[PDB]
């Protein structure tokens, strides 16, 4: 939700951002909310004018009670003021309603640092890490995507896709999942199940060492926490609703983590509130149904360890910068080469002001693929969920800033590990850092 | 689902089991489906009679093509025949639907060893284990439910309820969960989060050592798998359905685990199939809303590690006995005193032929509470999901038997650990076997 103040004190700023975002069909809204806001304040001034008249007509009726007192008329004028006052009041409500409708449907204003672009092809790489294992046949793509700024080793044999590796490793059963639930669902098996849990504990442990309170949130939440966390389009594209209830399956622990303090005035001495949640995630992935990667890259359910932050507006950008580094550390320990990107205006999304993604190099796919997202949400969620804070019981509570970032979404971490640590025969070596969690050091093909 | 051959050859057997179960209402169905199945079988006979007649009547109508051919009378019967075959066919389909309606709503035949009883009270304790810590004010109920066959020790201080311990330890937030999702939902925090995951890993490692294949199933399944795993009653009372979708939230890994091999003829050589699934579980818990325990004992969402077994009918009873002991073993290492009960016909449920429950002694509650349940479903689920096996590609495939049993449902294992291992000052010592998983040796109060 946008602050009405901001559109009043700089409509051109919001219109131009809408254009940098590709939300042109919504530029015409800035003026609409303005003329509505204007009408809103005009009627209110009218109401006070009337409240004042009510007072005058009052002292006047009584002033006659001592005199001739032909009041009758004054009493009828009095009757019209209340009649009128009520109307204006109800007219002012409807007006606030139309104004907020737009306010809730406008994306967060982007930060000056986010590059301008049309889509994912305009995202800007800003950092690279690791030594990529590239197939001779992906060399140009790799080089263009890495901008020659990343170390790499050329591979003789052709590296396999994660889906095929799950098969040779006996780690999944897709066909029986399709029979039981439909496409893009799966049964995960054997060592891959241990690997999934291991990834959760590892992520969990590290964020805990950095001071994050671990949490297992509700997996089903009430509609308001969903509309308080993202744009309404998500109800059609990503979010599942459960029949006959005000319950929605969460698409990320982020949402229940943000609703956690809905309608609170936090005590500033506590900020920043640091949460690291674990939870399964459910998404419709409606926009797609059969794009390309056929295993566990883009499915209906996956596990994710999530970082969530409540900070002072003056501390958020610094936090943003820390959470993305927190995710970067995990993948470095997991020995996964990657590049982090600054997402452009057109591929940014409604909630964030600025967003960084970690796209891991996927030897088999021959490309960098999103594996984590870190967003600084400014006060966009706070203004919706009414999450404020006060430093002195004195007064004036202000909205907090919220941030979120993937620590590890196991689904894609597993693909990154299978594709990046595979050997010619299919054997997949597991990063030393996880040995304490898994037991085994590698996963060998079955026969 | 019950086998119709079974109700045709031994109707007394099934109505007697229905009366044992105290299902006087549906004892009537046996006669009903018998009469419906008779009509069905007969009309079916009629169909072939007429069909063969139609041919023999069309061969003699042409034999008249070479003769006088006063076939007008014949041409008329040939038309009466098809019109007859047509209505019979529809009568048949209608008949099949009515009998199936019943066949699918009929409980499994109980094993003679299942005690007759009306509700939980008539469940029979057959084994006890451990040394209970009993508050003096609970002495009577403890001896009542322990039969005085269990070692114990009287506490002069009143041990607390898990809900209060969760508060003092700082391991949960219920108020905020109610805000965001509704009642009987929660946020788990700090060490409780780690303990939860540690219990899942502990249960998995143990079942894996015993040769169970670890699996993470789909958490949402199509209606047919649910209808294949329980009684239809469960759609109203327990299972959440997702809007505009043939998807249902699973109440236990047992369901997708059973759905996994729906419509297959397994190779007997592969029997038994041993699976240990992990997954969150969702239940409506409609018959309640406010009963008694108000923490994480009866909630809408919990984690459970499930044991599932596909076996030859000749091995199912020995496996029933092995999986309950698998669960007992976990609870003994967890140092939780308990008793196990053979469930009476009244509290049995529709899919089990026999069931054992492990009831953990709960110091704070002052009573034994169900913590795990284990069943032998015989061929009830197998007949519904069409799961058969065959040793030689030559033989008629026959139905397998299925079994399921809790390994550890983390919610109740956690209340058991909190209540049995609390000290007077509020700290809880976590059992040794879990140290390798939790890291910490106990959980001390916060202030
Ligand atoms: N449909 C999906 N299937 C598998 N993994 C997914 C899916 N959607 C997202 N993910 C994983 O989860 C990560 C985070 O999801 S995200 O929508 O980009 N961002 C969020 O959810 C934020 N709350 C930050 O985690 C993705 O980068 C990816 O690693
Ligand atoms: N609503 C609930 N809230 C919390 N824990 C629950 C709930 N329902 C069941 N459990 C836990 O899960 C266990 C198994 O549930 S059960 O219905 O008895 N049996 C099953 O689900 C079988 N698949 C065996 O696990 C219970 O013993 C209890 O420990």
């Amino acid at each position: 939700m946008l602050d009405i103040k901001l559109i009043r004190e700089n409509p051109e700023l919001v219109k131009n951002d809408l254009i940098k975002r590709g939300e042109l069909e919504k530029v015409k809204w800035v003026d609409e909310i303005l003329k509505l806001d204007t009408e809103w304040r005009t009627k209110l001034k009218e109401i006070n004018r009337l409240r004042h008249e009510r007072n005058k007509i009052a002292v006047e009726i009584g002033k006659r009670r001592k005199k001739g007192e032909p009041v009758d008329e004054l009493l009828a004028k009095s009757r019209e003021i209340v009649k009128r006052i009520g109307e204006l009041e109800n007219e002012v409500e409807e007006l606030k309603k139309k104004i907020d409708y737009y306010l809730w449907r406008l994306p967060n204003i982007t930060h000056p640092s986010v590059p301008v672009g049309k889509d994912e092809n305009d995202n800007v790489p800003i950092r690279f890490w690791g030594k990529a294992r590239v197939w001779k046949g992906h060399l140009e793509r790799f080089l263009e995507q890495s901008q020659g700024k990343m170390e790499y080793e050329i591979l003789e044999w052709k590296p396999k896709l994660h889906v095929d590796l799950l098969e040779i490793l006996g780690g999944a059963d897709f066909a029986r999942a399709a029979k039981v639930s439909g496409s893009r669902f799966y049964y995960l098996l054997n060592e891959i199940v241990i690997l999934d849990l291991a990834l959760i504990r590892f992520a969990l442990d590290r964020l805990i060492e950095k001071g994050f309170t671990p949490v297992i949130p509700p997996y089903m939440v009430r509609r308001f926490v969903e509309e308080g966390s993202t744009s309404f389009e998500d109800f059609e594209d990503v979010i599942y609703k459960v029949e006959d209830e005000d319950l929605y399956l969460i698409p990320t622990a982020e949402h229940p983590l943000a609703g956690m303090h809905a309608n609170e005035i936090l005590d500033g001495k506590d900020l920043p509130l640091l949460y690291v949640g674990v939870s399964p995630c459910f998404r419709k992935e409606a926009g797609t149904a059969g794009k390309d990667t056929k295993g566990i890259f883009r499915v209906h359910q996956f596990h994710k360890v999530e970082q969530f932050v409540y900070s002072r507006p003056e501390e958020s950008w610094e936090w943003h910068e820390k959470i993305i580094r927190n995710a970067e550390e995990l993948f470095q320990e997991l020995e996964i080469p990657y590049r982090v990107v600054n997402i452009c205006t057109g591929d940014l999304g409604y909630v964030a002001a600025k967003k960084y993604d970690i796209e891991a190099w996927m030897p088999g796919q021959g490309k960098f693929r999103e594996v984590v997202s870190a967003s600084n949400c400014t006060d966009w969620q706070a203004r919706r969920l009414n999450i404020r804070f006060r430093d002195r019981t004195d007064e004036k509570p202000r909205y907090v800033h919220t941030l979120n970032s993937t620590a590890i979404a196991t689904s894609r971490a597993i693909v990154a590990i299978l594709e990046n640590h595979q050997e010619e025969d299919g054997t997949v070596r597991i990063p030393k850092v996880l040995w304490k969690y898994t037991g085994f050091k590698e996963i060998v093909p079955v026969e």
